[PDB]
């Protein structure tokens, strides 16, 4: 079924995750038709600035998520930054995210997939769709069975990304395809008025799945407050990208 | 508000080919009520990649064409032009007068064409930034044009590429009605070296993709055989498949409106 | 020999063209080996804004241009927008300057090459290097012997040019080639740092001239105020880049 | 001050390779003084874009084979890491510890690398703006790093394709000393499909570019016989040609730098 990858940037405690997870695990029960995987990041490994939040390590997290998935029966996700990382993650993670910036890092695909969970990358703002053709291969040689590759935006001048939703249906041809709301319309070293517009054209063109960051005050946020969407808007954008699909869907070009 | 689908073949390669399109596109008017539908089709290709490509068969034949396919069939006409002197007698049949991409900061053309009192067009130079429309419209304003639309035909990405940035959408709303050139955005600027290139496949995911976002209508050159297409073979839509793709972006912009932000 | 072209963006009077002209000519006699070629536009017809400075008219323009050649015995180059601007303005212009956005207008390009004048085309920042094959034929089929491809930039993301150098050396292969240090720095809809680095750089890739426009007090320039470079400021400039390509010229590609 | 000239083979193939090329580094270190050599090579090419290319013998091979080619010629030595715990054991014989263009944001590996007490080098990420190599300097900074190199290898642009905009050059050096790497800028990312391109025609030109607009050293893949080389077969310049290449940067810089623009 469409996929729904939600859940704050990163855990800024598992009170948060927590009151987070309440709301996704209500959408999830409003939405059945749909399949709810949390997301949340335990360590911002990539901040621009030293001086920046990061996170309160990977045990804290996975504590954390652990909890999120026995108090709510949610599927969960986060990403991983190095190959050690892998292992004790998947304790938990039902997805094991790989990081854009990272996407070309084969020991850290492979140690992701030899977890035996499925796999999400983000798609590097520096590579050309069938440029991620490769990617899934060396997945696929690592024991992955269930990949997903995360349209984020691609590189278009400086501190600008830009969607070529050209990159959907070509992707499409080797992995299930999701497509980043939030990390979409950043604006590296964004503008949230543009979060919905973007996404409505990711259904309409044909996706696997949408992924949002969302937290109950993005201003507030501790990393990615710019873009987070607020957690109250997340049922209105849902319930808008299934309508638009159901009708889209019919459209949508064979493989 | 009603949608506005243009359409026609690139080039007027003869007036047969002109009749033929429109008797298809006057057919798909009258289904489509709830559609405005505008003929186009280019009386001269002025800014071939090679000196040895098809331009065209002149101003006062492309003009007496033009005339017949509205007479004919009683459809509203748009044409381009590429200089200053051609918008007085393109105005005698054109609603809406066209400016070509690489021409939107030509200050003369503008107000040439704002003068007639017809509508203008501008396609987005590939060059423009989403905000830089904004004194495009305003030189329009100050020509007494009253009726401006801003076309988005993607934006030059590396070399031989273009891109869709779907931000222009709204970001162009804001002072003009936007409309989205489902052809031209695929094409491959130069990519066959003495022509230019394009990939047919994606004219209609992108289309989807803009009647999602949220345009005031759609721009589509059309072809009954691409393949034998004088110019622009590679992005020209089959004519036969203009009614599904009309009725997918009709039936996607119905589900989608509730959404559409307000300016 | 090597050509540098350099005058007032824009006609602002032609009091302010004999100033500069003054000191063109001043150049000219101390830089024998460079041949110079006085610029300056009748019309600043792409003015982003319709209430920016555009001119004083064909007529007084080549009226001053005219003044220049005379009384300094340079030639000229100023630039047309339609194809009738061709025959009066090739009266006193020995370069006929195509704009950047026009660079594929094919009228212009004929208009242009039937004068029998030699013809200067900036690339738009929308072509390729190879794509200027194309507009040289044109050129050619029109009756040009004399023709220079100027680079000027490249479209990168919103509001910013870049300049590939790689351009030089394919463009060499169908024509003479001039790089223009002012109008590459420019920041569409610029940074004057930028054109003394860039410059030196286009000598040493190797090129066929260079393109500056001019102005005493570039900060009360009409148009291109953040780009002109000070009067004062090109005898260093052209002293440094004859120095460069005197060393760098012993290996600048075989065509 | 000392010009910087890193240069080696982009893998380490072999100790014989590795010996071969530092034999005529150690040469022309003996013939441009005023140059300061360092030899560089991989023992791991951690980020090929197909999974059946090759990457190396690890790098406790890796390590001895470049060990052994400072202990037989005297040459300073350079190598990536890739992972933080890669920072300690090669900064056992690296001079300089090399940070892969994407990886340049990752905190921990330049962290890393800063408390070695080695100097560090990192490659500008094709998705990096000029100045937000300066975060990426404190980072460096704070953690102890007390010689820094930021190396320019090109910039995203369009597809499969890098530019080098030359304006980094001056506005890296604002915080940490500039290298140009001539043979990662002309490579055509994922050009040939399962393996990356790159054009060797256009090496020579940039590269005479970057010493005019001026840099603190160059760095430059280089194998015996490049077409048969195990990784970046395209880019990497035929050694043979290397002591040219140098000579003539030498010149170009002498002669520009009296027009450098002070910092
Ligand atoms: O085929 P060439 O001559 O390059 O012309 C490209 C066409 O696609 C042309 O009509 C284009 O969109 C012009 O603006
Ligand atoms: O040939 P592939 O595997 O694409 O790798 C590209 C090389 O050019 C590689 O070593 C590159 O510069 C990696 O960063």
């Amino acid at each position: 079924k469409f996929l729904v990858i939600a859940g704050p940037c990163a855990i800024e405690s598992e009170e948060l995750l927590l009151k987070v997870g309440e709301e996704i695990k209500r959408l999830s029960e409003k939405f059945k038709e749909v399949e709810f995987v949390f997301k949340s990041s335990f360590d911002k490994a990539n901040r621009s600035s030293i001086h920046s939040f990061r996170g309160h390590g990977l045990e804290y997290g996975v504590k954390a998520l652990r909890k999120v998935k026995e108090e709510f029966g949610l599927k969960i996700t986060t990403d991983i930054h190095e190959s050690w990382q892998a292992e004790p993650v998947a304790e938990v993670a039902d997805i094991i995210q790989i990081p854009a910036f990272l996407c070309r890092q084969t020991d850290l695909l492979l140690a992701a997939a030899k977890t035996g969970r499925a796999v999400n990358v983000k798609k590097g703002q520096f590579l050309a769709p069938w440029d991620t053709k490769n990617v899934v291969e060396k997945l696929k040689f690592g024991g992955a069975k269930e990949i997903y590759l995360t349209e984020r935006g691609t590189t278009f001048g400086y501190n600008n990304l830009v969607v070529d939703f050209r990159s959907l249906p070509i992707m499409k041809q080797w992995a299930k395809v999701i497509y980043d709301a939030t990390g979409s319309v950043q604006l590296p070293g964004g503008m949230r008025e543009f979060i919905f517009p973007l996404i409505r054209a990711a259904v309409a063109v044909g996706c696997d799945g949408v992924f949002m960051e969302t937290h109950p005050e993005p201003e507030k946020a501790l990393s990615d407050a710019s873009t987070q969407l607020p957690l109250s808007q997340l049922e209105g954008i849902i319930e808008a990208i299934l309508e638009i699909r159901e009708v889209a869907s019919k459209y949508y070009e064979t493989i």
